[PDB]
């Protein structure tokens, strides 16, 4: 269930940014902690990198996937993995969602689940083993970022 858990975190973050809460039992405790930390990092990246983010047009899910993979390959190229870098992946997906909502040439809600897929694929394939060895999401991420 490793991929599915990360896909659900990425989808919950996307629904948070788009302000489209899905009814039912709601997000898990990991998801709730992740949403505040990643949103804080997202607003900081948006502010600092506004000029260069504004020069790019996210016109399709293919462009979002390509930009996500190029930016995240560079973010992790030195071989270091830490929780802050993992929170930045979610923050970056939130930026791409916002730009896609503004500039997607043929708007399609069913294409938003493609973003949660390519975020989960990157996390699983590049950081999954480190995540497990550092406590997973409940004994690693939550313990580190939950309120004291
Ligand atoms: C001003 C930087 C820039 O041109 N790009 C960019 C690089 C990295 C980045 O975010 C990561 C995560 C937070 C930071 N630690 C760095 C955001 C923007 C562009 C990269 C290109 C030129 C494509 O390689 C860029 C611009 C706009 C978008 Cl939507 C994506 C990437």
């Amino acid at each position: 269930c490793e991929f599915g858990y990360i896909y659900r975190l990425a989808q919950d973050y996307l629904q948070c940014v788009l302000q489209i809460p899905q009814p039912g039992s709601g997000p898990s405790k990991t998801s709730r902690v992740l949403q505040n930390v990643a949103f804080s990092v997202q607003k900081e990246v948006e502010k600092n990198l506004k000029s260069c983010l504004d020069n790019v047009n996210v016109v399709s899910v293919d462009t979002a996937r390509t930009l996500f993979n190029q930016v995240m390959e560079k973010e992790f190229e030195d071989g270091i993995i830490n929780w802050g870098r993992i929170v930045t992946i979610f923050a970056f997906e939130g930026i791409l969602i916002k730009k896609l909502l503004r500039q997607q040439i043929a708007p399609d809600v069913d294409t938003y689940k493609e973003i949660s897929y390519f975020v989960a694929e990157f996390i699983m394939n590049n950081t999954g083993e480190w995540i497990r060895q550092n406590g997973g999401w409940e004994n690693g991420f939550v313990k580190k970022f939950e309120p004291k």
